[PDB]
């Protein structure tokens, strides 16, 4: 599923989302549209076999089990495939331990390079919330 930019904040602040650890809903739309451009089955293959998941690109190498990243962990104890649903649950729920994990949203490395610091509250303006 592509979600729309208001459409992804209002699933985003339905699941809790919203003010997470201190972030605006702003900072979600702004990673999620870095990270995948809103398309909830975006993958992305890393240089170091790892892959990344879904509207947030949660990366295999810590959070989730695609059975292909030797060493890897599953965090969020998900197979890989449950953060490409057109349901964004399982991509939030993982997001929320992700975020937790003591860096912040500096996790994403699309969110500190595009993200962090701008005006980040654009990304959800004219949106009924
Ligand atoms: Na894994």
């Amino acid at each position: 599923k592509v979600f729309g930019r208001c459409e992804l904040a209002a699933a985003m602040k339905r699941h809790g989302l919203d003010n997470y650890r201190g972030y605006s809903l702003g900072n979600w739309v702004c990673a999620a549209k870095f990270e995948s451009n809103f398309n909830t089955q975006a993958t992305n293959r890393n240089t170091d076999g790892s892959t990344d998941y879904g509207i947030l690109q949660i990366n295999s190498r810590w959070w989730c089990n695609d059975g292909r990243t030797p060493g890897s962990r599953n965090l969020c104890n998900i197979p890989c495939s449950a953060l490409l649903s057109s349901d964004i649950t399982a991509s939030v729920n993982c997001a929320k331990k992700i975020v937790s994990d003591g860096n912040g949203m500096n996790a994403w490395v699309a969110w500190r390079n595009r993200c962090k610091g701008t005006d980040v509250q654009a990304w959800i303006r004219g949106c009924r919330l």
